[PDB]
C-alpha cells in the first residue's frame, strides 16, 4: 500500500501547451506556431497564442501544485524563448523567465524536472529542413548547454526530449503534428537526428553542469500484444512494437537499431554509422516513460507501415480519447526492468481525457479520472514490489490546455482550466490525488 518516503509526486505540463504569450519577450516562432495558425490542422480553430496564459500565471500553476501537494514539477523550456533563431545568439529575457520560475518553484518545495524538447522546434530551424538535418542536432546540443549552465545550479533533473516517436512520425510521417510532413524516409531520418541531438546533448550538459546531474530522456511506451496467436498477429505486434518501442530503446541502450525493423524498412531507414550510435548511446542516469495504453494488434497487410492496426476492446473502459489498459504499465515496467538497463525509472506522464464540465455545486465530478489514477497507481504498486526501481510519478497535466491537433478541445487536467477567464479549479480527481499523496 505505500511508495517510499522520497518518491517523487508530480504532475506534467508543457510550454506550447500552457504558456500563451507567444510573441512576448523575444520569444521566436516555432512550428507549432506555424501549425496551430495553419488552417484545418487543429481540429477546433484553436492555438497556443495564450492556452493557459501561463507563461503570466505560472504562480497560479503553483498554487495548484501545493494545493494538491506535489513535491514537484515537470515542465519544459521553449526553445524558442532560449534561442528565439534556432541557432543563434541567446535571448538572456528568455533564460531570466525560467530562472524566476525555477526559483519560485524552489521556494514553494517543488522540485523542477525540466525538459528541454517538448516539440516546439524553432520554425528557422525547420526552414532547413528540421529534424530531417543533422545540424539540428547539432545546435539543440547547444541550446542544452546553455539552459544548464544557468539554470543547472538549481535544477538536477533534466529530460532531453520528451516523446521523438511522436516528433518524428506523428510531425515527419503521419503529418498529424507539426511541422506535418508526410513521408517515411523524412519519419525515420527525424527520428536518428532526434536520438543523435539527445545523445550530444547529454555530453554538452555533463560538460556545461555547475553540478553533477541527472539527465535522461522521456519516451511514450505502448505495450503490444497480439489478438491471436497466428505468426500473421504476432508478428504484426512485434512490427508495432519496434515501430514505437525498440526503435528507440534499442539504440540508447547501444544495442543498435533492431534488425528486423532495419530490414522491414528497408530503403527507407535512415544511415546510421557506428560513431553516431556510439553518442545515442551516452550514459542516462534515468529514463522517464509516458504511458496511455496498449496496442492489441491484428496484422492489417493493406495498411500502411508498420502494418498492424489495433482490435478494440468494447469490454474496456473509454475515456474521450483512448483505450484503458491499466496492466499495461506493469508490463511495460517490468519489461524495463528485466530487459533493459536503464534505471531508475520515473512515470513522467499517465493521465487522461474526459469530457469535463463544471457541475452545479461549482466541482469537476470527474470519478473515471480519479479510478484512471487509482487503478494506475495499483499497478505501480505492483511494479514496486517486483523490484523495479521506480522513483516517481507526475500526472499528465497539471490542467487543461491545447493538446495539440485537438486544440483546447481535449481536456486532460487534473485541474479545470476555463479558456476564457483562465481560472483554474481543482477536479475531484485531483482531490483524490491530494489525499491519496498526504496519506503517503
Ligand atoms: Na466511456
Amino acid at each position: 500500500e505505500r511508495f517510499p518516503a522520497d518518491f517523487v509526486w508530480g504532475a506534467a505540463t508543457a510550454a506550447y501547451q500552457i504558456e500563451g504569450a507567444v510573441r512576448e519577450d523575444g520569444r521566436g516562432v516555432s512550428i507549432w506556431d506555424t501549425f496551430s495558425h495553419t488552417p484545418g490542422k487543429i481540429a477546433d480553430g484553436t492555438t497556443g497564442d495564450v492556452a493557459c496564459d501561463s507563461y503570466h500565471r505560472y504562480g497560479e500553476d503553483i498554487g495548484l501544485l501545493n494545493a494538491l501537494g506535489m513535491n514537484a514539477y515537470r515542465f519544459s523550456i521553449a526553445w524558442p524563448r532560449i534561442v528565439p533563431l534556432g541557432a543563434g545568439p541567446i535571448n538572456q529575457a528568455g533564460l531570466d523567465h525560467y530562472s524566476r520560475m525555477v526559483d519560485a518553484l524552489l521556494g514553494a518545495g517543488l522540485q523542477p524536472f525540466v525538459t528541454l524538447y517538448h516539440w516546439d522546434l524553432p520554425q528557422p530551424l525547420e526552414d532547413r529542413l528540421g529534424w530531417g538535418s543533422r545540424a539540428t542536432a547539432t545546435v539543440f546540443a547547444e541550446y542544452a548547454d546553455i539552459v544548464v549552465r544557468q539554470l543547472g545550479d538549481r535544477v538536477t533533473h533534466w529530460a532531453t526530449l520528451n516523446e521523438p516517436w511522436c516528433s518524428a512520425m506523428l510531425g515527419y510521417y503521419l503529418g498529424v503534428h507539426a511541422p506535418g510532413h508526410t513521408d517515411l524516409k523524412r519519419g525515420l531520418e527525424a527520428s536518428h537526428n532526434l536520438l543523435l541531438g539527445h545523445g550530444l546533448a547529454v555530453q554538452a550538459m555533463r560538460a556545461a553542469a555547475p553540478q553533477p546531474l541527472q539527465i535522461g530522456i522521456v519516451l511514450g511506451l505502448t505495450p503490444t500484444y497480439p489478438a491471436s496467436d497466428s505468426p500473421e498477429d504476432v508478428a504484426a505486434a512485434r512490427r508495432f512494437d519496434g515501430f514505437v518501442n525498440r526503435w528507440f530503446l534499442d539504440p540508447l541502450a547501444g544495442r543498435g537499431y533492431p534488425q528486423d525493423m532495419l530490414d522491414y524498412y528497408g530503403a527507407a531507414a535512415p544511415q546510421a554509422n557506428p560513431e553516431d550510435l556510439t553518442q545515442i548511446a551516452a550514459p542516462l542516469d534515468w529514463l522517464g516513460v509516458n504511458y496511455y495504453e496498449r496496442m492489441r494488434a491484428v496484422d492489417a497487410p493493406d495498411a500502411s507501415l508498420p502494418q498492424a492496426q489495433r482490435l478494440d476492446d468494447p469490454d474496456l473502459p473509454h475515456t474521450a480519447d483512448r483505450e484503458v489498459y491499466p496492466e499495461g504499465l506493469y508490463d511495460i515496467l517490468l519489461r524495463l526492468h528485466n530487459d533493459y538497463p536503464f534505471r531508475p525509472l520515473y512515470i513522467t506522464e499517465n493521465g487522461c481525457a474526459l469530457h469535463d464540465e463544471i457541475a452545479e455545486d461549482g466541482g469537476i465530478h470527474d470519478g473515471q479520472r480519479q479510478a484512471f489514477f487509482e487503478a494506475h497507481l495499483a499497478q505501480l504498486q505492483r511494479a514496486l514490489a517486483a523490484g523495479v526501481p521506480l522513483k516517481g510519478y507526475f500526472a499528465w497535466s497539471l490542467l487543461d490546455n491545447f493538446e495539440w491537433a485537438m486544440g483546447l478541445s481535449m481536456r486532460y487536467g487534473i485541474c479545470y482550466t476555463n479558456f476564457e477567464t483562465l481560472e483554474r479549479r481543482i477536479k475531484d480527481s485531483g482531490y483524490w490525488l491530494r489525499d491519496f499523496i498526504a496519506g503517503q
